This record gives C-alpha cells, structure tokens and sequence, in this order.
C-alpha cells in the first residue's frame, strides 16, 4: 500500500534519518478557521472544514496559526480580525493529544501575529508566545527543545517544532528561532536566510494572486524543488489564495482548481523533492481529481 492510505502515520514510515526540511510534508493554511459558520465572512475568512485532530487524521503536519494576544496570557486564534473561536492552547493540547497516540510523526507549528493586541494587552505576542506557551510546564515535553538548527525526523517526532513568524525571539529552538527571526516578504516568492545562514529559506507566499498566476507560482517553486537535493534548503509553498471579497471567488473556490492541479502535477512527478506545500480546505476531496494532501505525501521517497 502507498503512504497516502495511512495518512494518520505516514511518517513512521520514513526513514527517520532524513532532515524535515526533506520530507514532503503537507500543511493547512490558517489552520485553526474550521469553526468558522458565518457565509457571508466565510467566503474570505475561512480556509478549512476539518478541526485539528481531523488534519491531522487526515496526514496535515504543518500547522499555520495566526494569532491575536487577547490577555497578558493568552493568544487567540485569528484570521486577521476575524477571531477563531479558540485560543492556542485548544491547538496544542489537540497535537499534544495526537503526537501521544502517533508518537513518530512530528508536527511543524507555525506561529504569526496576525492582528494588534487587545487593550489591556502589556506583553508583546512574542513574550506571551515565548512565556505562556513555549515554558509553560503545561506544555513540558511538547516542543522540540534540541538545538540542531537542522533537525531530523528521530530528534523532533512525538514534539512540535516552531516555525517563527513571530520577528526576533529569544526562543533557541526552531525554524527562524534566533533573535533576527525570518524575514517575509509580502505576497511574494522570496529566498532568504534563516537560523543564523544554517538554511536557506525559499518560499512562495504571493496570496493575492489570480488564478493563473497562483498556479504559475506554485509550479514554479514546485520545479526549483524537484532538482534540488540540498538538506539545508527549505520550501514553503503556499497553494491557498485570498478571496477578493464576499462578492467575489470564495477561498473554497480557487482551492478546487488549485488542489486538484498541484496534485496532478505531483502525481505525474512520481518520487520527486515537492517542500511544504501549504493549502486550503486540506483532505476536501473531489470525485475525478487528485488529493492534494495524498499526493504530497506519495510523494516521499522510501
Ligand atoms: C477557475 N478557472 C480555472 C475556471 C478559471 C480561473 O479563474
Ligand atoms: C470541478 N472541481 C472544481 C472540483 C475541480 C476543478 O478542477
Ligand atoms: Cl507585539
């Protein structure tokens, strides 16, 4: 059987020798949005149907959530404005919940700032990340602590790794965990080095694309991986798109022609180096199309 029919246990699987930054790993952009039930705000603000434990059931492994600090101690979940209906520990406790039960798969954590702090907030959101979260004897255990900027599958499974959007942090651990963090450009395809010149960061993040232009994107950095068997370089490749508006396409939308032509593409790849290709409405299926969450983990070497 492919890798793809047991997607809750994919990467036990693997050799864990290999560097995450070389396993084909599918994420979900703005994670944490299937709570959302408003239609009208769902055009735009939603990006996924399936709750946490369902993604990762389902083979998800990075996690982009984006955040507002709504107490000295507290970050919440958001799609900029748009709050999430939980807070981060509702995530980490869903990945602390399954990385127990599935304990050789590891889970990347993308952590952002997506919107300006309650009020009453004192802390910045890296400091509350950083204190109320990452220390948090909580969550004793739960990340990945190590200091290999370049971490394998062995040192990382059954932890979360962070993925720092954050800015500079004083958290020592992680993809960006360094005190200039990762520098992104906006609604770009951009390089640049993170972990203090360990990796090389190539990411596609151009979010306001059209369609043939979002796909063009896509595949563009989806060739640049394909030759490309350097461990210390690292690919994001966002797949999800913005909505214009409620008047417009919905999110939903452009992911059922984006999702089903990224994984025909892969699929006709065979065992090819994709990145992390991040997407909208992961492990939604269309009768006659390819799954993009399936595709990107068949295509992982074994
Ligand atoms: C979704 N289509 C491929 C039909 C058109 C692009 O906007
Ligand atoms: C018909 N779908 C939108 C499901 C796939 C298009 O390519
Ligand atoms: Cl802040």
């Amino acid at each position: 059987d492919s890798l793809s029919k047991s997607p809750e246990n994919w990467m036990s699987k693997l050799d864990d020798g290999k560097h995450l930054t070389e396993i084909n790993i599918p994420g979900s952009h703005d994670s944490g949005s299937f709570t959302l039930k408003d239609p009208v705000k769902s055009v735009w603000a939603k990006t996924q149907d399936k709750d946490y434990l369902t993604q990762m059931k389902s083979g998800v492994r990075f996690f982009d959530i984006r955040g507002r600090a709504s107490a000295d101690n507290m970050i919440s979940v958001h799609h900029g404005m748009v709050y999430l209906h939980h807070e981060l520990g509702k995530f980490l406790d869903d990945a602390k919940y399954y990385l127990s039960a599935y304990p050789n798969e590891t889970i990347v954590m993308s952590m952002k700032k997506d919107y300006d702090s309650d009020s009453k907030v004192t802390k910045t959101f890296e400091e509350i990340f950083r204190e109320y979260y990452y220390n948090n004897p909580q969550y004793q255990n739960l990340f990945y602590t190590g200091s290999n900027a370049n971490p394998t599958l062995k040192e990382t499974k059954g932890k979360i790794v962070l993925f720092n959007r954050m800015g500079g942090t004083y958290i020592k651990s992680g993809y960006g965990a360094d005190t200039s963090g990762i520098q992104w450009a906006d609604n770009a395809t951009f390089e640049t080095k993170i972990n203090n010149g360990s990796l090389n960061l190539k990411v596609q993040d151009e979010y306001k694309d059209y369609y043939d232009k979002k796909v063009e994107a896509v595949k563009n950095l989806l060739a640049k991986a394909k030759t490309d068997s350097n461990k210390d370089n690292v690919y994001v490749n966002f797949l999800s798109v913005a909505s214009g508006g409620s008047a417009f396409n919905s999110t939903y939308y452009y992911a059922s022609y984006i999702n089903p032509e990224i994984a025909k593409t892969i699929k006709a790849n065979g065992k090819a180096r994709t990145g992390w290709l991040i997407v909208d409405y992961a492990g939604y299926t269309w009768p006659g199309y390819d799954d993009i969450v399936s595709e990107i983990i068949d295509s992982n070497k074994l």
